[PDB]
Parts: C-alpha cells; sequence; structure tokens
C-alpha cells in the first residue's frame, strides 16, 4: 500500500446547555488517518468520540449528564500548499446514540442526524514532528455545536 501517517489529539464539543459543566465540553478523543501520502495529492479522515462523564456533585440543580455518547466523521481531499504546509477540507454527518435503562423483553434506542462539516491543515517543524489542528461544526437549529482538535503524529 501507500504511506500513510498516525495522529492524535483531544476532541471536545462545546454544546449549549443550561449550566452543564463549566465550558460544556465534553470529553472526547479524535483518530485520524491519511491514506496515500505521496505529494501531489492525498486524502484525509476524521474520527471522533465523546462521552458524558462529570464527577457527582451537590449543586441543588441536579445534573443533565443524559448517560450518551456522540460519534461523528468526516472525510475529504488534501492538497500541499508549499513545502512543508497542506490545507485540506472535512465534510461529513454526525450522528448521536441514547439507551434508557429498563427492563424489558426488547430494547429501546434511537439515533439522531445531523450535518458535519470543517476544516483543517498539517504543519511540520520538524521532518519526525507533525502538528495537526483540525475542527468540525454541526448545525442544529437549536442547538449549536462548535468542536476543535489539538494533537501530533509521525509520517510513515
Amino acid at each position: 500500500e501507500g504511506e500513510s501517517s498516525i495522529s492524535i489529539g483531544y476532541a471536545q464539543s462545546r454544546v449549549k446547555e443550561d449550566g452543564y459543566k463549566l465550558d460544556k465540553n465534553p470529553r472526547g478523543f479524535n483518530l485520524k488517518y491519511r491514506y496515500e501520502f505521496n505529494n501531489d495529492w492525498g486524502v484525509i479522515g476524521s474520527f471522533a468520540q465523546t462521552r458524558r462523564g462529570f464527577e457527582e456533585s451537590v449543586d441543588g440543580f441536579k445534573l443533565i449528564d443524559g448517560d450518551f455518547k456522540y460519534y461523528s466523521v468526516t472525510a475529504g481531499p488534501v492538497f500541499r500548499i508549499n513545502e512543508y504546509v497542506s490545507l485540506y477540507g472535512l465534510l461529513g454527518a454526525g450522528h448521536g446514540k441514547a439507551k434508557f435503562s429498563s427492563i424489558f423483553g426488547q430494547s429501546e434506542s434511537r439515533s439522531k442526524t445531523s450535518l458535519a462539516y470543517g476544516a483543517g491543515l498539517q504543519f511540520n517543524p520538524h521532518p519526525n514532528f507533525v502538528i495537526d489542528a483540525s475542527y468540525e461544526y454541526s448545525k442544529l437549529d437549536d442547538v449549536k455545536v462548535g468542536t476543535w482538535m489539538l494533537g501530533a503524529g509521525y509520517r510513515f
């Protein structure tokens, strides 16, 4: 196969809420995979996932929590700008999953569909050091979602 690069970073999605957490930022991880690095052209895929997890505390306002997970996947073309920098765009869709805890002969689950788009760039200050910066945003009529990713990887 062609040359591939592995990069990892932290992923957080800012969401509007009544007062959950301070920055309303959930904890998640983003794994990036690049196929056909070549030089003239290439492609890049972005994967991210997160889950609510706040320590129990008595505020009197209860905790929304929700015990749910959010997944999103995007992909797009990559074009080198100079001799060590490239610009690429991410396009796809975001999905959310939720499960209710109860005892029944069957289980119940619901899914949601949202648009996913964003942009990212690759910067290599050193041959063996690459910094990846990508972000994603979903457009909902009532819910506004802001997501950013920060990490680094190595070229293989």
